[PDB]
Protein backbone atom coordinates (compact mmCIF):
# COMPACT_ATOMS: atom_id res chain seq x y z
CA UNK A 1 0.00 0.00 0.00
CA UNK A 2 1.52 3.53 -0.98
CA UNK A 3 2.46 5.96 1.68
CA UNK A 4 1.10 9.16 0.48
CA UNK A 5 -1.86 8.57 -1.08
CA UNK A 6 -5.30 7.08 -1.09
CA UNK A 7 -6.91 4.10 -3.04
CA UNK A 8 -11.06 3.38 -2.95
CA UNK A 9 -12.53 0.50 -3.74
CA UNK A 10 -16.32 0.74 -4.14
CA UNK A 11 -18.74 -1.25 -5.81
CA UNK A 12 -19.30 -1.14 -10.02
CA UNK A 13 -23.42 0.21 -9.04
CA UNK A 14 -22.35 3.06 -7.32
CA UNK A 15 -21.39 6.72 -7.74
CA UNK A 16 -17.62 6.09 -8.19
CA UNK A 17 -17.49 9.21 -10.47
CA UNK A 18 -18.91 11.47 -7.75
CA UNK A 19 -16.82 10.15 -4.97
CA UNK A 20 -13.84 10.71 -7.36
CA UNK A 21 -14.58 14.38 -7.44
CA UNK A 22 -14.75 13.96 -3.49
CA UNK A 23 -11.13 12.87 -3.80
CA UNK A 24 -10.33 15.91 -6.28
CA UNK A 25 -11.60 18.22 -3.60
CA UNK A 26 -9.29 16.45 -1.16
CA UNK A 27 -6.31 16.65 -3.67
CA UNK A 28 -6.69 20.39 -3.85
CA UNK A 29 -6.96 20.78 -0.55
CA UNK A 30 -4.15 18.27 1.12
CA UNK A 31 -2.11 17.69 -1.90
CA UNK A 32 -2.80 13.93 -1.44
CA UNK A 33 -3.90 12.07 -4.80
CA UNK A 34 -7.29 9.89 -4.23
CA UNK A 35 -8.05 7.37 -6.54
CA UNK A 36 -11.28 5.50 -7.11
CA UNK A 37 -11.77 2.36 -8.56
CA UNK A 38 -14.24 -0.38 -8.78
CA UNK A 39 -12.92 -3.91 -9.18
CA UNK A 40 -15.01 -6.93 -10.20
CA UNK A 41 -16.13 -9.16 -7.42
CA UNK A 42 -14.57 -6.29 -4.72
CA UNK A 43 -15.55 -8.09 -1.71
CA UNK A 44 -14.11 -11.39 -2.59
CA UNK A 45 -10.91 -9.84 -3.42
CA UNK A 46 -10.51 -7.31 -0.84
CA UNK A 47 -9.86 -10.44 2.57
CA UNK A 48 -7.58 -12.26 -0.46
CA UNK A 49 -5.21 -9.09 -1.28
CA UNK A 50 -6.00 -7.62 2.59
CA UNK A 51 -4.50 -10.87 4.14
CA UNK A 52 -1.09 -9.78 2.85
CA UNK A 53 -1.21 -6.18 3.16
CA UNK A 54 -2.64 -4.83 -0.15
CA UNK A 55 -5.18 -3.82 -1.06
CA UNK A 56 -6.94 -0.27 -1.13
CA UNK A 57 -6.94 1.92 1.59
CA UNK A 58 -10.45 2.57 2.56
CA UNK A 59 -13.06 -0.23 0.54
CA UNK A 60 -16.96 0.43 0.45
CA UNK A 61 -19.35 -2.50 0.83
CA UNK A 62 -22.66 -3.11 2.45
CA UNK A 63 -22.02 -3.65 5.98
CA UNK A 64 -23.05 -7.47 6.20
CA UNK A 65 -19.05 -8.20 4.83
CA UNK A 66 -17.25 -6.39 7.28
CA UNK A 67 -17.45 -8.59 10.40
CA UNK A 68 -16.08 -11.08 8.72
CA UNK A 69 -13.30 -8.81 7.54
CA UNK A 70 -12.38 -7.39 11.08
CA UNK A 71 -13.03 -11.04 12.82
CA UNK A 72 -9.52 -11.86 10.40
CA UNK A 73 -8.18 -9.16 11.22
CA UNK A 74 -8.77 -6.79 7.98
CA UNK A 75 -10.41 -3.61 9.25
CA UNK A 76 -8.69 -0.74 12.08
CA UNK A 77 -11.41 0.37 14.38
CA UNK A 78 -12.07 3.96 13.87
CA UNK A 79 -12.34 6.64 16.69
CA UNK A 80 -14.87 9.34 15.70
CA UNK A 81 -15.53 11.79 18.61
CA UNK A 82 -18.74 11.28 20.26
CA UNK A 83 -19.59 15.28 18.45
CA UNK A 84 -18.95 12.93 14.81
CA UNK A 85 -21.22 10.19 15.94
CA UNK A 86 -24.05 12.62 17.32
CA UNK A 87 -23.72 13.65 13.20
CA UNK A 88 -25.20 10.16 12.08
CA UNK A 89 -28.10 8.31 12.84
CA UNK A 90 -27.34 5.93 15.96
CA UNK A 91 -29.97 3.33 13.89
CA UNK A 92 -26.42 3.45 11.37
CA UNK A 93 -23.81 3.19 13.99
CA UNK A 94 -25.22 -0.05 15.29
CA UNK A 95 -24.51 -1.26 11.89
CA UNK A 96 -20.98 -0.82 11.65
CA UNK A 97 -20.80 -2.51 15.18
CA UNK A 98 -18.49 -5.19 15.58
CA UNK A 99 -17.54 -7.03 18.99
CA UNK A 100 -18.63 -4.08 20.44
CA UNK A 101 -15.60 -1.33 18.39
CA UNK A 102 -17.01 0.90 15.56
CA UNK A 103 -14.88 -0.93 12.30
CA UNK A 104 -16.42 1.16 9.55
CA UNK A 105 -17.92 4.73 8.81
CA UNK A 106 -21.56 4.29 8.06
CA UNK A 107 -22.47 6.47 5.06
CA UNK A 108 -25.85 5.54 3.45
CA UNK A 109 -29.42 3.01 4.08
CA UNK A 110 -30.07 0.83 1.49
CA UNK A 111 -33.20 -0.99 1.14
CA UNK A 112 -34.96 -2.78 -1.70
CA UNK A 113 -38.56 -1.55 -3.29
CA UNK A 114 -40.66 -2.04 -6.12
CA UNK A 115 -40.39 0.45 -8.91
CA UNK A 116 -43.23 0.42 -11.38
CA UNK A 117 -44.24 2.18 -15.00
CA UNK A 118 -46.85 4.66 -14.30
CA UNK A 119 -48.24 4.36 -17.91
CA UNK A 120 -48.46 1.24 -17.79
CA UNK A 121 -49.37 0.67 -14.29
CA UNK A 122 -51.14 3.39 -12.56
CA UNK A 123 -52.16 1.49 -9.05
CA UNK A 124 -49.69 -1.19 -8.75
CA UNK A 125 -50.03 -4.49 -7.15
CA UNK A 126 -50.40 -5.04 -3.41
CA UNK A 127 -49.64 -8.54 -3.38
CA UNK A 128 -47.51 -10.67 -4.95
CA UNK A 129 -51.05 -12.98 -5.77
CA UNK A 130 -52.35 -10.95 -8.70
CA UNK A 131 -48.93 -10.49 -10.62
CA UNK A 132 -49.95 -14.04 -12.67
CA UNK A 133 -53.06 -12.53 -13.71
CA UNK A 134 -51.78 -9.36 -14.29
CA UNK A 135 -49.05 -10.80 -16.03
CA UNK A 136 -51.44 -12.34 -18.26
CA UNK A 137 -53.55 -9.09 -18.91
CA UNK A 138 -50.32 -7.08 -19.85
CA UNK A 139 -49.00 -9.77 -22.18
CA UNK A 140 -52.08 -9.02 -24.33
CA UNK A 141 -51.17 -5.48 -24.92
CA UNK A 142 -47.10 -6.73 -25.78
CA UNK A 143 -45.47 -6.08 -22.27
CA UNK A 144 -44.59 -8.35 -18.85
CA UNK A 145 -45.59 -7.58 -15.69
CA UNK A 146 -42.31 -8.06 -13.83
CA UNK A 147 -38.72 -8.54 -14.31
CA UNK A 148 -35.62 -8.33 -11.36
CA UNK A 149 -32.36 -9.81 -10.88
CA UNK A 150 -32.64 -13.34 -10.39
CA UNK A 151 -29.44 -14.26 -10.00
CA UNK A 152 -28.64 -12.68 -6.67
CA UNK A 153 -30.22 -13.67 -3.84
CA UNK A 154 -30.50 -10.36 -2.13
CA UNK A 155 -33.33 -9.91 -4.61
CA UNK A 156 -35.47 -12.98 -3.99
CA UNK A 157 -34.94 -13.31 -0.17
CA UNK A 158 -37.45 -10.43 0.83
CA UNK A 159 -40.43 -13.07 -0.75
CA UNK A 160 -38.40 -15.87 0.90
CA UNK A 161 -38.57 -14.02 4.46
CA UNK A 162 -42.09 -12.99 3.95
CA UNK A 163 -43.80 -15.96 5.18
CA UNK A 164 -41.50 -16.91 7.46
CA UNK A 165 -37.86 -17.67 6.02
CA UNK A 166 -34.83 -16.43 8.39
CA UNK A 167 -31.01 -16.34 8.03
CA UNK A 168 -30.34 -16.93 11.93
CA UNK A 169 -33.02 -16.95 14.26
CA UNK A 170 -33.72 -13.47 16.26
CA UNK A 171 -34.51 -13.40 19.69
CA UNK A 172 -34.87 -10.99 22.27
CA UNK A 173 -31.57 -8.67 20.77
CA UNK A 174 -29.66 -11.58 19.84
CA UNK A 175 -29.10 -14.28 16.76
CA UNK A 176 -28.54 -17.76 17.40
CA UNK A 177 -26.81 -19.57 14.60
CA UNK A 178 -27.85 -22.63 15.06
CA UNK A 179 -31.11 -22.41 14.43
CA UNK A 180 -31.17 -21.63 10.56
CA UNK A 181 -34.36 -21.17 8.84
CA UNK A 182 -34.01 -21.26 5.06
CA UNK A 183 -35.80 -24.81 4.41
CA UNK A 184 -38.57 -24.05 6.81
CA UNK A 185 -42.23 -23.93 5.30
CA UNK A 186 -42.73 -20.14 4.91
CA UNK A 187 -39.26 -19.98 3.33
CA UNK A 188 -40.46 -22.89 0.70
CA UNK A 189 -43.73 -21.30 -0.25
CA UNK A 190 -42.11 -18.11 -1.13
CA UNK A 191 -39.26 -19.57 -3.38
CA UNK A 192 -42.09 -22.18 -4.49
CA UNK A 193 -44.55 -19.28 -5.82
CA UNK A 194 -41.54 -17.70 -7.20
CA UNK A 195 -40.66 -20.99 -9.17
CA UNK A 196 -44.35 -21.24 -10.45
CA UNK A 197 -43.82 -17.66 -11.60
CA UNK A 198 -40.99 -19.50 -13.82
CA UNK A 199 -42.75 -22.12 -14.94
CA UNK A 200 -45.88 -20.80 -16.14
CA UNK A 201 -43.78 -18.12 -17.65
CA UNK A 202 -44.73 -15.05 -15.86
CA UNK A 203 -40.76 -14.82 -15.27
CA UNK A 204 -37.73 -16.20 -17.23
CA UNK A 205 -35.30 -18.18 -14.74
CA UNK A 206 -31.96 -16.18 -16.78
CA UNK A 207 -32.95 -12.55 -15.98
CA UNK A 208 -29.89 -11.40 -14.31
CA UNK A 209 -29.59 -7.28 -13.48
CA UNK A 210 -28.60 -5.77 -16.70
CA UNK A 211 -31.52 -7.79 -18.26
CA UNK A 212 -34.20 -6.45 -15.80
CA UNK A 213 -32.88 -3.03 -15.68
CA UNK A 214 -32.87 -2.71 -19.56
CA UNK A 215 -36.08 -3.97 -20.15
CA UNK A 216 -37.63 -1.35 -17.28
CA UNK A 217 -35.73 1.38 -18.37
CA UNK A 218 -36.85 0.68 -22.24
CA UNK A 219 -40.78 0.76 -20.97
CA UNK A 220 -40.80 -3.01 -22.03
CA UNK A 221 -41.94 -4.61 -18.29
CA UNK A 222 -44.37 -2.75 -15.78
CA UNK A 223 -42.13 -3.42 -12.86
CA UNK A 224 -38.74 -4.31 -11.56
CA UNK A 225 -37.47 -4.89 -8.14
CA UNK A 226 -34.19 -2.75 -6.91
CA UNK A 227 -32.43 -0.17 -4.52
CA UNK A 228 -32.03 3.17 -4.94
CA UNK A 229 -28.53 2.94 -6.92
CA UNK A 230 -31.23 1.95 -9.86
CA UNK A 231 -32.86 5.39 -9.85
CA UNK A 232 -29.90 7.16 -11.58
CA UNK A 233 -30.42 5.21 -15.52
CA UNK A 234 -34.02 4.99 -15.05
CA UNK A 235 -34.24 9.06 -14.47
CA UNK A 236 -32.18 9.17 -17.71
CA UNK A 237 -34.33 7.01 -19.34
CA UNK A 238 -37.67 8.72 -20.02
CA UNK A 239 -39.42 6.17 -18.41
CA UNK A 240 -42.58 8.08 -15.55
CA UNK A 241 -42.12 5.87 -12.80
CA UNK A 242 -42.97 5.76 -9.18
CA UNK A 243 -41.10 3.87 -6.34
CA UNK A 244 -43.13 1.98 -3.52
CA UNK A 245 -43.65 -0.37 -0.94
CA UNK A 246 -42.86 -4.25 -1.94
CA UNK A 247 -45.98 -6.43 -2.48
CA UNK A 248 -47.34 -8.93 0.38
CA UNK A 249 -46.93 -12.64 0.40
CA UNK A 250 -49.73 -14.72 1.91
CA UNK A 251 -50.99 -11.32 3.72
CA UNK A 252 -47.41 -10.60 4.96
CA UNK A 253 -45.16 -8.09 3.76
CA UNK A 254 -41.69 -8.58 2.19
CA UNK A 255 -39.05 -8.18 4.28
CA UNK A 256 -35.90 -6.59 2.38
CA UNK A 257 -32.61 -7.42 4.31
CA UNK A 258 -31.83 -3.60 4.88
CA UNK A 259 -28.39 -2.53 4.23
CA UNK A 260 -25.83 0.38 5.16
CA UNK A 261 -23.23 0.77 2.73
CA UNK A 262 -19.89 1.37 4.78
CA UNK A 263 -16.87 2.91 4.76
CA UNK A 264 -13.46 0.44 6.27
CA UNK A 265 -9.94 1.54 6.73
CA UNK A 266 -7.56 -0.99 5.64
CA UNK A 267 -5.41 -2.29 9.03
CA UNK A 268 -2.45 -2.85 6.46
CA UNK A 269 -3.26 1.31 5.39
CA UNK A 270 0.15 4.12 6.45
CA UNK A 271 -2.64 6.51 5.51
CA UNK A 272 -5.01 5.89 8.23
CA UNK A 273 -4.97 9.50 9.48
CA UNK A 274 -5.49 10.74 6.15
CA UNK A 275 -8.41 8.06 5.46
CA UNK A 276 -9.93 9.39 8.40
CA UNK A 277 -10.06 12.92 7.28
CA UNK A 278 -11.19 12.13 3.77
CA UNK A 279 -14.55 10.27 5.46
CA UNK A 280 -14.93 12.30 8.09
CA UNK A 281 -14.18 15.79 6.62
CA UNK A 282 -15.02 15.81 3.09
CA UNK A 283 -17.08 12.70 2.56
CA UNK A 284 -19.71 12.73 5.33
CA UNK A 285 -20.52 16.33 4.58
CA UNK A 286 -23.50 18.12 3.00
CA UNK A 287 -20.99 18.86 0.01
CA UNK A 288 -19.21 15.27 -0.57
CA UNK A 289 -22.56 12.87 0.12
CA UNK A 290 -24.13 15.60 -2.64
CA UNK A 291 -21.74 14.84 -5.06
CA UNK A 292 -21.95 11.15 -4.82
CA UNK A 293 -25.62 11.13 -4.78
CA UNK A 294 -25.66 13.07 -7.57
CA UNK A 295 -24.01 10.22 -9.48
CA UNK A 296 -25.95 7.08 -8.29
CA UNK A 297 -28.67 8.23 -5.36
CA UNK A 298 -27.31 6.66 -2.25
CA UNK A 299 -31.16 5.90 -0.38
CA UNK A 300 -31.34 7.31 3.18
CA UNK A 301 -27.87 8.86 4.41
CA UNK A 302 -26.52 7.99 7.35
CA UNK A 303 -25.42 11.94 8.23
CA UNK A 304 -28.67 13.80 9.17
CA UNK A 305 -27.94 17.01 7.89
CA UNK A 306 -28.18 15.66 4.67
CA UNK A 307 -30.98 13.10 4.73
CA UNK A 308 -33.08 15.87 5.85
CA UNK A 309 -32.83 17.53 2.75
CA UNK A 310 -33.27 14.20 0.72
CA UNK A 311 -36.32 13.10 3.02
CA UNK A 312 -38.96 14.77 0.80
CA UNK A 313 -38.06 12.59 -2.33
CA UNK A 314 -41.06 10.50 -2.42
CA UNK A 315 -38.74 7.30 -3.80
CA UNK A 316 -37.28 8.12 -0.42
CA UNK A 317 -39.93 7.12 1.97
CA UNK A 318 -40.58 3.88 -0.25
CA UNK A 319 -37.33 3.28 0.39
CA UNK A 320 -37.95 4.03 4.10
CA UNK A 321 -41.02 1.79 4.33
CA UNK A 322 -39.66 -1.17 3.17
CA UNK A 323 -36.69 -0.54 5.40
CA UNK A 324 -38.81 -0.84 8.19
CA UNK A 325 -40.76 -3.53 7.00
CA UNK A 326 -37.29 -5.58 6.62
CA UNK A 327 -34.58 -6.17 9.13
CA UNK A 328 -30.97 -5.15 9.42
CA UNK A 329 -28.34 -7.86 7.89
CA UNK A 330 -26.41 -9.41 10.40
CA UNK A 331 -22.47 -8.66 10.14
CA UNK A 332 -21.72 -11.63 11.55
CA UNK A 333 -19.13 -14.09 10.02
CA UNK A 334 -21.44 -16.49 8.78
CA UNK A 335 -23.21 -14.16 6.77
CA UNK A 336 -21.16 -14.91 3.57
CA UNK A 337 -21.44 -18.33 3.97
CA UNK A 338 -25.33 -17.92 4.07
CA UNK A 339 -25.38 -15.74 1.04
CA UNK A 340 -23.31 -18.54 -0.93
CA UNK A 341 -25.92 -21.07 0.83
CA UNK A 342 -29.05 -19.30 -0.56
CA UNK A 343 -27.23 -18.34 -4.10
CA UNK A 344 -27.19 -21.57 -5.24
CA UNK A 345 -30.58 -23.04 -3.56
CA UNK A 346 -32.44 -19.76 -5.55
CA UNK A 347 -30.83 -20.43 -8.69
CA UNK A 348 -31.14 -24.31 -9.07
CA UNK A 349 -34.59 -24.08 -7.97
CA UNK A 350 -35.29 -21.29 -10.60
CA UNK A 351 -33.78 -23.34 -13.48
CA UNK A 352 -35.34 -26.63 -12.64
CA UNK A 353 -32.47 -28.38 -11.93
CA UNK A 354 -34.00 -29.12 -8.22
CA UNK A 355 -36.84 -29.07 -6.79
CA UNK A 356 -37.65 -26.37 -4.48
CA UNK A 357 -37.23 -28.73 -1.40
CA UNK A 358 -34.16 -30.47 -2.73
CA UNK A 359 -32.60 -26.97 -3.13
CA UNK A 360 -33.40 -25.53 0.37
CA UNK A 361 -32.68 -28.87 2.05
CA UNK A 362 -29.20 -28.54 0.86
CA UNK A 363 -29.54 -24.86 1.20
CA UNK A 364 -29.62 -25.27 5.19
CA UNK A 365 -27.56 -28.48 5.21
CA UNK A 366 -24.23 -26.43 3.36
CA UNK A 367 -24.90 -23.45 5.38
CA UNK A 368 -25.12 -24.93 9.21
CA UNK A 369 -21.68 -26.74 8.17
CA UNK A 370 -19.83 -23.42 7.52
CA UNK A 371 -21.52 -22.30 10.68
CA UNK A 372 -16.37 -22.48 17.30
CA UNK A 373 -17.19 -19.55 18.64
CA UNK A 374 -16.70 -18.47 22.09
CA UNK A 375 -18.09 -15.93 24.74
CA UNK A 376 -17.03 -12.23 24.92
CA UNK A 377 -17.68 -11.83 29.03
CA UNK A 378 -14.11 -11.31 30.02
CA UNK A 379 -14.47 -13.15 33.59
CA UNK A 380 -14.78 -16.75 31.62
CA UNK A 381 -11.41 -18.15 32.80
CA UNK A 382 -11.98 -20.26 30.02
CA UNK A 383 -13.24 -20.28 26.26
CA UNK A 384 -16.85 -20.28 26.93
CA UNK A 385 -18.49 -22.14 23.54
CA UNK A 386 -21.93 -19.97 22.38
CA UNK A 387 -23.83 -20.34 19.24
CA UNK A 388 -25.60 -16.54 20.04
CA UNK A 389 -24.66 -13.35 19.07
CA UNK A 390 -25.77 -10.30 20.30
CA UNK A 391 -27.21 -8.04 17.44
CA UNK A 392 -26.39 -4.53 18.69
CA UNK A 393 -22.67 -5.01 19.15
CA UNK A 394 -22.07 -8.56 17.62
CA UNK A 395 -20.52 -9.80 20.53
CA UNK A 396 -20.98 -13.66 21.29
CA UNK A 397 -22.41 -14.64 24.48
CA UNK A 398 -22.70 -18.10 25.94
CA UNK A 399 -26.65 -18.95 26.67
CA UNK A 400 -25.63 -18.50 30.38
CA UNK A 401 -24.90 -14.67 29.83
CA UNK A 402 -27.55 -14.47 26.95
CA UNK A 403 -30.58 -15.58 29.42
CA UNK A 404 -28.91 -14.32 33.73
CA UNK A 405 -26.82 -11.17 32.58
CA UNK A 406 -28.96 -7.95 32.50
CA UNK A 407 -26.14 -6.66 30.01
CA UNK A 408 -27.30 -6.80 26.41
CA UNK A 409 -30.69 -6.09 26.68
CA UNK A 410 -33.02 -6.09 23.66
CA UNK A 411 -33.65 -2.36 23.91
CA UNK A 412 -30.11 -1.35 24.74
CA UNK A 413 -26.79 -3.12 25.44
O1 LIG B 1 -26.91 -11.28 -3.19
C1 LIG B 1 -26.22 -11.38 -1.97
C2 LIG B 1 -25.57 -10.05 -1.62
O2 LIG B 1 -26.54 -9.16 -1.07
C3 LIG B 1 -26.03 -7.91 -0.65
O3 LIG B 1 -25.42 -7.23 -1.72
C4 LIG B 1 -26.10 -6.15 -2.32
C5 LIG B 1 -25.53 -4.84 -1.80
O4 LIG B 1 -25.80 -4.70 -0.42
C6 LIG B 1 -26.16 -3.66 -2.54
O5 LIG B 1 -25.50 -2.47 -2.16
C7 LIG B 1 -26.09 -3.84 -4.06
O6 LIG B 1 -24.77 -3.67 -4.50
O7 LIG B 1 -26.57 -5.11 -4.46
C8 LIG B 1 -25.96 -6.23 -3.84
C9 LIG B 1 -26.61 -7.50 -4.38
O8 LIG B 1 -26.18 -7.74 -5.70
C10 LIG B 1 -24.98 -8.11 0.42
O9 LIG B 1 -24.47 -6.86 0.83
C11 LIG B 1 -23.85 -8.97 -0.14
O10 LIG B 1 -22.87 -9.23 0.85
C12 LIG B 1 -24.42 -10.29 -0.65
O11 LIG B 1 -23.41 -11.05 -1.29
ZN1 LIG C 1 -20.81 -16.03 28.99
ZN1 LIG D 1 -24.82 -6.33 23.01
Amino acid sequence: IEEGKLVIWINGDKGYNGLAEVGKKFEKDTGIKVTVEHPDKLEEKFPQVAATGDGPDIIFWAHDRFGGYAQSGLLAEITPDKAFQDKLYPFTWDAVRYNGKLIAYPIAVEALSLIYNKDLLPNPPKTWEEIPALDKELKAKGKSALMFNLQEPYFTWPLIAADGGYAFKYENGKYDIKDVGVDNAGAKAGLTFLVDLIKNKHMNADTDYSIAEAAFNKGETAMTINGPWAWSNIDTSKVNYGVTVLPTFKGQPSKPFVGVLSAGINAASPNKELAKEFLENYLLTDEGLEAVNKDKPLGAVALKSYEEELAKDPRIAATMENAQKGEIMPNIPQMSAFWYAVRTAVINAASGRQTVDEALKDAQTNAAAEFNIFCSNPNHRTPTLTSIYCRGCSKPLCCSCALLDSSHSELKC
